[PDB]
């Protein structure tokens, strides 16, 4: 089955470019990232910055996670990312998301080996 951090990656990474300029950004990640496929998954975001930069982040600032475990890591740097959020009248199947870049840091939790992010907590 799929791994943690390769979900990870699924959901989360799109180096490919470094911001969502466009506005239509949220409805084609969220579908071509399968996270539109039975139902619209609420919210997402995704990070534009190179692979080995957020695995780099289970080496920077060790913080607590959502759930209570002590395995989350604050970028100690801001980073290219957009939230993308469904909006209050999209309907699955025609899965409508607002599209927002930002610069801010990322939380993550990390495990394994090599030991990498399997997580998104939040941005701050």
């Amino acid at each position: 089955k799929e791994t943690a951090a390769a979900k990870f990656e699924r959901q989360h990474m799109d180096s490919s470019t470094s911001a969502a300029s466009s506005s239509n950004y949220c409805n084609q990640m969220m579908k071509s990232r399968n996270l539109t496929k039975d139902r619209c998954k609420p919210v997402n975001t995704f990070v534009h910055e190179s692979l080995a930069d957020v695995q780099a982040v289970c080496s920077q600032k060790n913080v607590a996670c959502k759930n209570g475990q002590t395995n989350c890591y604050q970028s100690y740097s801001t980073m290219s990312i957009t939230d993308c959020r469904e909006t209050g009248s999209s309907k699955y199947p025609n899965c409508a998301y607002k599209t927002t870049q930002a610069n801010k840091h990322i939380i993550v939790a990390c495990e394994g080996n090599p030991y990498v992010p399997v997580h998104f907590d939040a941005s701050v």
